[PDB]
């Protein structure tokens, strides 16, 4: 970043885990299973957000951009619509039998 570096990264982090707590009724900053809002966008997706910018690591984007959302950090928000999508995982599939 010009004069400086791009501090809002970690400044973005908050304010998307912050939101997230709001979406578990957490006060402090939790993780945000992007992913989940990625695969799951109809499920899982951020409202309140800028112009031209949407849910994504705080690093693809551009200083401007962080700026912007950060800005809109009171507008922002994180909605849930199915939690069940942030627990999941992976298994093995069941055979026919054994021995």
């Amino acid at each position: 970043g010009s004069s400086g570096s791009s501090g809002l990264r970690k400044q973005v982090e908050l304010l998307f885990n912050t939101r997230y707590a709001k979406a578990i009724g957490i006060s402090e900053p939790v993780k945000v299973p992007y992913s989940k809002f990625l695969m799951h966008p109809e499920e899982l997706f951020v409202v309140g957000l800028p112009e031209g910018i949407s849910l994504r690591r705080p690093n693809c984007f551009g200083i401007a951009k962080l700026r912007k959302i950060l800005e809109a950090s009171n507008s922002i928000q994180f909605v849930i619509k199915r939690p069940e999508l942030l627990t999941e995982g992976v298994k093995e599939p069941s055979g026919p039998s054994s021995g």
